[PDB]
Formats: structure tokens, C-alpha cells, sequence
């Protein structure tokens, strides 16, 4: 039932993702010394210039200066002409710190939560292969095989699709839309055909790439001094490509720079969770779970499970299996999830959903 | 087939709304003089700190500070203690101005287009519940009814519904939860009886409105001089609160402060219309119209139709429907929804979807 | 000989006074955990924000947020109305701290000291004046007796003199102009009134007021939200005012925000302390010590003793008593001047010299 | 009888200085179209971060962006590493721009005047020989012969001196210190030789060079990426360098950023003016001009001219010559000496009296 799709990715030096990371590393920075730390931070970025913003409750002692220039460091902006100079940016932290299982949730909320068996992930091929295409890219920046590569870059893949009396199926890359930051010291045409041979060829599946698939590598030109700037970096605004690509639903929550006590990131971590086992179990090819919550309860106000006739089972027969697997409580999903664990930083990049060494990526056994 | 949703919207007064209207207004304040003026600017603002960032090419001369200050007093922020005074606060405008039909849509692209027929409106009533209760209380804040009333604010409602052979019908109001920025001489007593009779139960249709209907008005107590700060306001970072409330499928794409000739805010308001036309033409019940472009191509590369089984013409018939009363071109998109046009300030808060008094929420005839 | 004579001062309020005094309280908070701090730093203010910039090499944990929000509460700045909110103003940091007797003066430098016997103070009546106006009107404000008073202000003083077969008697205050913020609740007419009678009257002596002396009382009308804001506030800007209202010398060399190993401060205040124990000790009835210092050099490379004919010892004859009474090397300094205390704020408003509350205002006993 | 003193100077490329020029520029940039522009605005600056305040109420069309950026490139700032970078630089215009001969003097006021015949500017030696310092790099960078030079410099310049039955004789120089900004290939011997032989020896005159004289160059070490940071660059800050070196008095009253209204300029300059003339005339050769104004009045408050019995006509001779060849009225002041042409931003460095190319270093004739 022919139809397709596109999605895309940025790199750990796009502006917006610069923010997400920063303030995970804070988050970060807090948890390793108070896993009970409540951080609620943000950060903006502009040319050699970076915003901390935020209200923080802990009892660690960090140094922002550090946790910052360090997180700059680590995307690899240490030179002048890259757009960002961890040794030189100007650091204005502006943030405010103070000191002191059936929990309930906070905010009436409503997660979602996705899953597909057309890749190993349990994630759309389209997305996997958008934030792959990024990651390939920064493996080959810091090995040094393309030092030219620099930390800023967006990603695009559009896949052809085809229905299956159930649901998707990806057929071949129709296009693939890679953009770049780099050294002066390399030609256009170098430089494409490094991204073609080198990245694409290398993540792709030669299943999907064919002798029409449409490269636009380096469509603008140049991106030398580009680097995090654009006109400004956010955190938060980047919501498509932390998730699913724009195939699951999104209610508008942001992940980075909360702890793991606000339902927008727990709650969507679980959803995730129970989509990728439902999967994983051959009880479905195909779902989108939906998860409720009321203000001051802590036990789920009504869990939707949506397959789209991918499951011999039934809906409310999957939903009584979910019931019987999964405790999607708030404090219970922290918990199982070893959500007070220092790990947001890396999940900052690169998306929240797919890969394996994430909690909620491991699925879980369900007995049925 | 019974399940719930909730949906949210914020108020002119929400940082992040603060910063989309001023960027918006930034982009009017050009069309007014140059209709080809090339807007690309974003906000960012914390407590009486307002900061333009962008790139505009255009022909007109503009007052930066007027634009921003005037934009900041619409919103109700004249005092002090309101956390934002358009008189005192600080604008730094890091602004950069130059001067100098089958064109082609720039950047791959995938846009995304929703309606169903549960409102006059074609919107999810979630979604539109919860803008028309932030819209009422800004005209008794106007009015003068409730002079207690501050700009910033935040509505959820949440809706149990139940499908049919088709698609979503809306059952009733299960919970709604709205908090609002306040003067310091009113009671919270005071506050929620009026947000219930007031507000709530003069937007709120009786056929849904229950004797459990669960009210949460302003929960966690008071929000007084809770001005805008929300640890700085941005310019899109309230994506979905500006589309279907999580309804849809959303790519990503931000709206606020690009102008006409991005494909992700003149397609998206292109794939809104012909939804919103196909349903209103007794095509189907709900929609989902799925339109991609093609870098460099004008044509769209690929329009997909999504009815859940609400149409009887069948998808590859309506489509044909589309082919043969929608051109779907960037060019003829912005000359058919008279894109030129200042109108994006008003489309900055409240919803770019639903409110009849923009082109694209005019249905289209469809002569089948 | 007559000739006349003017100099200001400012309050604790105006814009670069309050960076001057949150600079030396952050130099406080340092010296009070680590003696050896090594501190400089410098503050900018503008409406409600406020940026802390800086170099501390120091081992000490330091609330920023706190050190500078508490220096403004301590100003008056609590209301919004006020041009400032300790509460709500924004303080971005963007400090830099790191962790780890004949010693030798860093930098080439020259040092000015000066001292009168016109005033018990030592120090030029206008500048006194001048001073002690700004000092009345922060305890009124702080004691109750006139509420209407806010924390900026500014003062001058100009006196009518008449040498003295040696040097400057002063005559009679020639005229008066000062201008304070103020609540809006308080007429102009009861202003000025205030201020002849309850500020001036209450600290001139009768000697110097007359029946033509001129008062110019809140001149420019009114001085509501003025607050500090101007246009920006600096740290250094304000140098004269700290210290001889313009009638000694000075290098140019800022005091607030530098530690004691800076011979800006420290060695400046020195040649204040000899200037003063000169005069005390009968010795001269107004001289201008001149202290210089060569880089790497721990003793002075040669001070200059400059009396104007009242001295009846005859310079290189002071000098002797000066190099038998005084050891002005850096290290030695610091030390007899108990230069590592923090009294650095007191000292950031109202004047560095005159007041008999620091250690070099107390005059040297000087054996001859 | 025998003293040392000492005087210093920054190059165009200190933070402080960067901040006066660009201040000036906008002064410069609004008389250029509007000789009756009221301008009163100020710059901040750190690492690649201008910030422009200020009130200006004119009635011409200027580019702010194009104004700062010319300064900061006419500078010297024109790559990343020098720690500016016009083309990239963040430039923060939080500007405010309305548009619509016996006049009276604004301020109560007290404005000074010095000059010595001991150079043939009439200016110290010390403070002359630590501008043309400055200068000579700056020539030497922009023609290529040092093209190692970078724009941030200090300079500091100490000579001993005798006085003569009237006063202040220049003997030697006694020491150097010079400190300049640089690129990384250029070995620090290398730079200290460059500075002997091609700086310092081709502006001091030979006479003042010692066998003894002592040359601190680069004393610090390395200087390379020191470009404009020193902790916030400031408008204002450099009061001193900017007028006698700290030979004469000072008031405090700033000069950048202000426009020909503001007697802290005209009149300042106005009484360097008579000071150079009265000394040029033989009627004097040392003399400091005291000039004082009333708030409200046009004709001065009292001039009081100090010569250190240098002069043979006696004071309250030469104040009747004064009297009778100056209108030091603040209208006639602007009108006789050109102060609506843009002549401030060369003003804005190395030093506002010396230099013969301002109209008041342009003796009058004094008829007696
Ligand atoms: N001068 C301009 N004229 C027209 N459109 C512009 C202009 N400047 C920016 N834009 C638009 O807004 C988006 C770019 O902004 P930004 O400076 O944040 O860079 P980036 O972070 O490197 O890019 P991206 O976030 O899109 O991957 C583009 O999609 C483009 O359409
Ligand atoms: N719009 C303007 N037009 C002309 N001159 C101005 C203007 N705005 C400011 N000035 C000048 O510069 C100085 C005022 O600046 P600022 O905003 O720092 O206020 P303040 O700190 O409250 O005052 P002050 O420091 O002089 O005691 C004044 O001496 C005045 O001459
Ligand atoms: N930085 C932009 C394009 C570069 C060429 O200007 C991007 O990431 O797409
Ligand atoms: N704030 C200014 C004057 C007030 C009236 O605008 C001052 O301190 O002189
Ligand atoms: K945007
Ligand atoms: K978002
Ligand atoms: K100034
Ligand atoms: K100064
Ligand atoms: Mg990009
Ligand atoms: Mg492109
Ligand atoms: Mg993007
Ligand atoms: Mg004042
Ligand atoms: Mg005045
Ligand atoms: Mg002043």
C-alpha cells in the first residue's frame, strides 16, 4: 500500500543539540552527587556564548564553568574558526541552586509511546538511519579517518514504503539529504564523495540503496565557519528527532534538562519500554501505545494500546498483558528504570529511543 | 472503542508564546512594506529581557524596539510586578538587516495535514477545548470582568472518547486542569469559582460537561508575579500546542518568525487546508494528509491520503481528488492562501489550526 | 587666595556604585573562607540584570547568586518599582574560579596621597560634604524618617575657599545640588523641604551655611523608577568619588573588585595613611605624598613628600620621618593594614577615604 | 628638586578603549547627518560580545551593526584568534533613538585644564612618551614592518624629573614597561628586540635614552589570544589615560559616548585650550586652569588659573587675559572650537590633549 516518509537528524554540534547536551550534563553533574537532585535547567547558546538558565535543587557541588566547557569540549568545538572555543566562550550561568514508590504523578499528562519490527532497534528505518548517518560521521571526526569533519551537521532520509496486512515496510532510499560542517582545506568535491563511500555505503543496508537513490550531499555548498550558531541555539526544540522521527504521536513534552521525577521523560521512557517488548514478544508488528495520568495519582489513568492489525491477539487481551507485565507508576518506572542514573548526557544526542544500552531499551520478558 | 486524551495550550502570556508572537510580529511589521521581505528571526526572553535574534532580508525601514515593546504590551504586560513591563524591560536586538509560480520548495521536506469532523472547526476538541478556555480568559482579562487576570497561563483538557466504524467521536470532559498568573488581592477561593463559571462552563459545551468532571484550577496554589521567565522563553519550542495538540503526525518544523517561503510553515498550512476541504466535503471524518517535497522541485514529491476507514470514495480516489482541486506548489500555495499577507502575529498564540479567519481554514469547494 | 572648589558623590543606589559594591562584596566572601584569595573581579548592571564577570583564583565555596542578590537587598532594591528586585533581577555569572613580608610590587605604578587639616576627617571639605550628604539619606531611609527615599542619589558640593600662607581654608558651602530617587507618593514641594532641613541642615555646619548659599534640590524634576539603570553600570567608572573629590592626583587605578596584592588598592591607601599621619602628627597642614614602585621591586622606587609651604621641616626632612616610620613594601602593607579582612565592601560606597572605621585612616604615631 | 613620576596608555585593542572608540563611532556616525544629534551612549565588551546602550535623540538613518563592526575591524579585529572578529562577533544593540551661544551650562560643574612646556605638545612627557608608544606599534602593524603585532597593548612610561624656579623638568627616562598583544609564530626574544630598537628608540628622544634606562617588554611572557576580554571592556573606564596621565586633576566626568552639550567634554577641552595657549604666549610655563560652572548659567562661575610660579605676570593678570581673549561659554565653546564635526572616535584613543589635529590643541593668539 504504497506510500513514503522522511525524517531527519542533527549532529552534536547543531546549536539546538548543543543545549540539549549541556543541560543533561548538568543533570548529570547532579545526579552522580545526589541522585534525588531536582534539576529543572536550560541552556541558550549564540556564537562563543552560552546561557545557563534554571532552578535547580540539590546538594552536590559543581563547577558549571566546567560541566559546560567540558560538555563543548566533548562535541569538539576547541578550535577559534569552528564557531565555538570551549576555552574561550563566554559561560554566563545564570542559574539558581537551593540545598534541601506510590509517589503520584505531576502534571496531568499524556505519553506516547512506538515500536515497528522493521529494523532490530524496534524503530522507524527512516529515523535509525538519520541519527546513524550523524553518528558515523562523529566516529569518523574523532578516529581522524575524515578530519576535515566538523561537529555541526543534519541528516535526512526518505524512504519508500509499502503496507503488509498489518503495517510498514520499508522497500529502498529514495534520497538521502546530508549536510556538514568542515575545514577549509578540503574540496566540495572530496567531501561528498567521502560521504557517500564512507558514510552512507557504510550504514546503509544494500538492501535499501539502489542506482536511482538521490544524493544530496552538501546541497548549500560550503559550511566552514557555520558551527553553533545559526542565530541562536535552545534547548528543547528539537522534540522530532529525540523521538520517533515524526511516525509515534507527540503531546509537545521535552525531555532535556529534567530529572527523571517529571512523567514528560519517565513516562515517555516507559511507553517506549513496553512498545519495544510488545514487539519484541511476536505480540505485534506495530504499536503505539498510549499512557494517561491525573494530576496527584500515582497508577495510570487509562493505557491505550494501538496496533494496527499487527497482533493476533486483540486489544484488551494485549492491554491485560501489559497489566500483568508492566507497573507504570511514576516511582516505579525510576526505579525499574535505574532512572537516577547519570546517563541523560548521551542521551541528549543522537536520539532517546533505539539504542540498546538505554533501560527502557532492554525489552522485557513478558509472561502473557 | 473507548480511550482518552489530553491536549494542552498556553496563554499570550508563556514565554515561549511571548517570543513566537514577537518574532511573528517582527515578520508582519516587514510584509507591511516589502511583501517579499525575507523573515527569518527568532526570541528568547527571561524576566524583563527580551533578545532578537535573525537574519531578515528586506526593504523596509522598521523600529525593532517598537516592535517588541508594542508586541509586549498587547500581551497585557505594562506593570511591574507582572514579571514584564514594556516600558523598563531590556530589548537587545542582535538583529542582522540587508536590503536587496513553479519556483521550487526548498529543503526536503514531509508536512503533515489533520481534521475530523468532532468540531465545527475540523480540530480535535482536546485541543480545542483547551485553546478557546486560555482565548476566554484573555477577553475577561480585556473586558474587565476578571481584572485579576494576568497574561501568562496554561490549559489542559483532557477527553474520553469512543470510535465508530470509522473514527473518533468525543464522549466527555473527563478532567481539566488550568492555571493563570494573578494579581495579589484575590482569593484562590475566588479564582477557581470563577475559572469554573466563567471560564470553563461558558466555553465548555453542557453535552460534555459532567458531574465527575474532574476541575483542577490553579493546583499548585498561587502564581502571582510568575511573569515571564519559566527559565527563559523561546522562539518554537511550543511545536505541538501550534498544530493538532498531538493528534496528527508532526515533522518538527517550527512556524513563528520564518515567513512564506520556508515549506514548513506555507506546507503545512497547504495540508491543513485540503484535510480540513475533504472532510468538510463529506469525503471522510478524519484525515490525515501526508504532503513531501523534493529539494529543488516545485511539484510535491509524493502526497499520501490517511482516512481511517471514514471515506467511502476509497484512498487513490481521493487522492485524485486532491490532484484535480489542489496545486499544491509553494508558489501557488502562498498566492492561493494570500501568504503575503501580515496575519502571522495572530497566528502565534492560540493555535495556528481551527480559527476560520485564516485562508487555509477556509474549506475549498472540491469538485470531486 | 580665594578660588572656588566643587566634587560629588553618588549613593549606594547609583548604577556604578552597585557594581563597585557587589565586586568588593564578592572579594568579602572570598577573604572570609581564604585570607589569600586571590581575587578580581568586576560587575555590569542594566535593569534588573546584572553580570558578574571575573578571574578568583581561590579555595573557597561562594554562593554567587546569593553574595549578589544580598548586596542588593542591602541597597534598598527589593520593590519592582525601584529599578531593581534582588528577588527578580536576573544575575548571569560568568566567573571564572579556579582552586590552588618582601615579596615585590606587580606593575610599575605610582601611588597618590593626600591629606588637609581643613576638616577633622583630613580630607577635602567637599568631598566630605559631599559624602556625608549621600550617608544621612541612606539612614533616613534605613531608620524610617523619610520612607519616601530610595537608594540612588547623587551629590555636589561646591565651597568657597581662601588659601592661607600655606594652603586652603574653606569659607562658606556656595551652593548645593542633590538629586535622590523616590517613591511616587511624595511631592516635590516636600522633597526639597526634606532635604534643606532634615539631609543639609543636619550635616553642613552652621560656619559654612548661609543666606546666599544656593540649594538645587532634585533639579530635573522628578527621579521616580530612575533607579539604577541609566544605561548600563560599571565596577571602576566612579573613581574620583572614591577618592579626593578631585583634589589630590590619581593614576587612574580602580580600587573595587582587586584583592590586596594589587598596589592599586593597597598601596594607594598606604600613601592615604602617611598623607594623614603627616597632618596629624603637626608635621604639615596639607601635603601630597607621592609613592612610586618599580615592577619586581618589593621597596618603593622613591616617594615623594609635597607639602605647600605648611610644612615647617622642610621636605627631605619629612621624608626621613616618613622612611623611619613607615615601611611601605607590599607585603608590609598588607600586613600592618590588616589588608586581608573583608571591609572591602564598606569601603565600595561613601567614599575609600576619610572615614576613621579603616585601618588606614588611623594616623601612625611618627617619632620624627 | 628631584621626583619621579610615571604615566600610561592603552593601544586601540584594550576592551576599555574598544568601548570608547565604538562609543565615539556612534557619535561620529549621527553628527555626520545631524550636527545637532543629542547623543549619550556607551559600549560593554566581552570576547566577541558588544554591547551598545545608550539615548540618542537624533534625526538621521544609521546602521549600528555597520558602525561597531567598522570599529572593531578598523581595530585591527579581523580574525578569530585575536579575540575579536568583526565579520562574527556578537553585537547586542539595546540602543534607544528618539527624533526630535548664551544657552547655560547643564550640570553644576568643575572642569580643569593643564600644560607644561617641557614637550613641545604641551603636554607631560610621561604620559606623551606613553602614547606615541602606542602609536609607533600601531603604525608598525598596519604597514606591515611588525606584522607579529596584534591591537591590545599597555604602556607605561616612568622619568625622573627636576624642578626649576617654576617647575617640571624631564632628566631621563627612568624605565619602560610595554606590553602588546601577538600572533604564535614570534619568539618573545625576538618581540623584545623589535620593541627596543624599532619602538621604543624611534620615539624617545635620545636624550631621555639611558645606559641604565630599564625596558620591561612582554614582562608577562606570552600575550597571544588576550584579544578583548580583560575581564568586560567598559565605556569610561580610562579617564585618566585619556587626558594628562595624572599630572593635572580630574574630576571624574567621562568624555566618550557624550556629545558637545555635555560640559564634561567641551568645557574640559575648552580649558585645555587656554592652558596650552597661555603657555604657548610665554605668559607661563606650567599651568592648570581651573574653570566651574553653574547648572542654569551660561558665562563660567569663576576661573581660577593655577601657574606653580612659573609666570611673571601674576595670577589676576593673566586671568584679565583670560578674561579678555576667552568665551568660555559653553555655545561658544562648540561654535569656536567645531564640536559638531565628527572628530570623536580618533579622540577616543591615545589620548584626548597633545595631539595639534583637535581645534583645542590649536593656540589662540592671546593679544594680552
Ligand atoms: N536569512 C534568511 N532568509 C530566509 N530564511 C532563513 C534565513 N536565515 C535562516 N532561515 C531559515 O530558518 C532555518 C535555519 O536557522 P539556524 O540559523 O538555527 O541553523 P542550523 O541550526 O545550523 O540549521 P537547522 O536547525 O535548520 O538544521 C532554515 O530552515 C531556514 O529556512
Ligand atoms: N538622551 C540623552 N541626551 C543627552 N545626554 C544624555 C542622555 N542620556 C544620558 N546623557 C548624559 O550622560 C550622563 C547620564 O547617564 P546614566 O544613565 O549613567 O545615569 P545615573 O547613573 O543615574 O547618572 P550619573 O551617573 O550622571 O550620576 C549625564 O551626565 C548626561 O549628560
Ligand atoms: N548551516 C546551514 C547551511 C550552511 C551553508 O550555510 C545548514 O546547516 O544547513
Ligand atoms: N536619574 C537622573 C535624573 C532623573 C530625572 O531623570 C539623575 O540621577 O540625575
Ligand atoms: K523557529
Ligand atoms: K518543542
Ligand atoms: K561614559
Ligand atoms: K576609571
Ligand atoms: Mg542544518
Ligand atoms: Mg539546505
Ligand atoms: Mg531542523
Ligand atoms: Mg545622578
Ligand atoms: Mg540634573
Ligand atoms: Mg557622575
Amino acid at each position: 500500500g504504497a506510500f513514503m516518509f522522511t525524517s531527519e537528524s542533527v549532529g552534536e554540534g547543531h546549536p539546538d543539540k548543543i543545549c540539549d547536551q549541556i543541560s543533561d550534563a548538568v543533570l548529570d553533574a547532579h545526579l552522580k552527587q545526589d541522585p534525588n537532585a531536582k534539576v529543572a535547567c536550560e541552556t541558550v547558546c549564540k556564537t562563543g556564548m552560552v546561557l545557563l538558565c534554571g532552578e535547580i535543587t540539590s546538594m552536590a557541588m559543581i563547577d558549571y564553568q566546567r560541566v559546560v566547557r567540558d560538555t563543548i569540549k566533548h562535541i569538539g568545538y576547541d578550535d577559534s574558526a569552528k564557531g565555538f572555543d570551549f576555552k574561550t566562550c563566554n559561560v554566563l550561568v545564570a542559574l539558581e541552586q537551593q540545598s534541601p514508590e506510590d509517589v503520584g504523578a505531576g502534571d496531568q499528562g499524556l505519553m506516547f509511546g512506538y515500536a515497528t519490527d522493521e529494523t532490530e532497534e524496534c524503530m522507524p528505518l527512516t529515523i535509525v538511519l538519520a541519527h546513524k548517518l550523524n553518528t558515523r560521521m562523529a566516529d569518523l571526526r574523532r578516529s581522524g579517518v575524515l578530519p576535515w569533519l566538523r561537529p555541526d551537521s543534519k541528516t535526512q532520509v526518505t524512504v519508500q514504503y509499502v503496507q503488509d496486512n498489518g503495517a510498514v515496510i520499508p522497500v529502498r532510499v529514495h534520497t538521502i539529504v546530508i549536510s556538514v560542517q568542515h575545514n577549509e582545506d578540503i574540496t566540495l568535491e572530496a567531501m561528498r564523495e567521502a560521504l557517500k563511500e564512507q558514510v552512507i555505503k557504510a550504514v546503509v543496508p544494500a538492501k535499501y540503496l539502489d542506482e536511482d537513490t538521490i544524493y544530496h550531499l552538501q546541497p548549500s555548498g560550503r559550511f566552514v565557519i557555520g558551527g553553533p550558531q545559526g542565530d541562536a541555539g535552545v534547548t528543547g526544540r528539537k522534540i522530532i528527532v529525540d523521538t520517533y522521527g515524526g511516525w509515534g504521536a507527540h503531546g509537545g513534552g521535552a525531555f532535556s534538562g529534567k530529572d527523571y521525577t517529571k512523567v514528560d521523560r519517565s513516562a515517555a521512557y516507559a511507553a517506549r519500554w513496553v512498545a519495544k517488548s510488545l514487539v519484541k514478544a511476536g505480540l505485534c508488528r506495530r504499536v503505539l501505545v498510549q499512557v494517561s495520568y491525573a494530576i496527584g495519582v500515582a497508577e495510570p489513568l487509562s493505557i491505550s494500546i494501538f496496533t494496527y492489525g499487527t497482533s493476533k491477539k486483540t486489544e484488551r487481551e494485549l492491554l491485560e498483558v501489559v497489566n500483568k507485565n508492566f507497573d507504570l507508576r511514576p516511582g516505579v518506572i525510576v526505579r525499574d528504570l535505574d532512572l537516577k542514573k547519570p546517563i541523560y548526557q548521551k542521551t541528549a544526542c543522537y536520539g532517546h529511543f533505539g539504542r540498546s544500552e538505554f533501560p527502557w531499551e532492554v525489552p522485557k520478558k513478558l509472561v502473557f
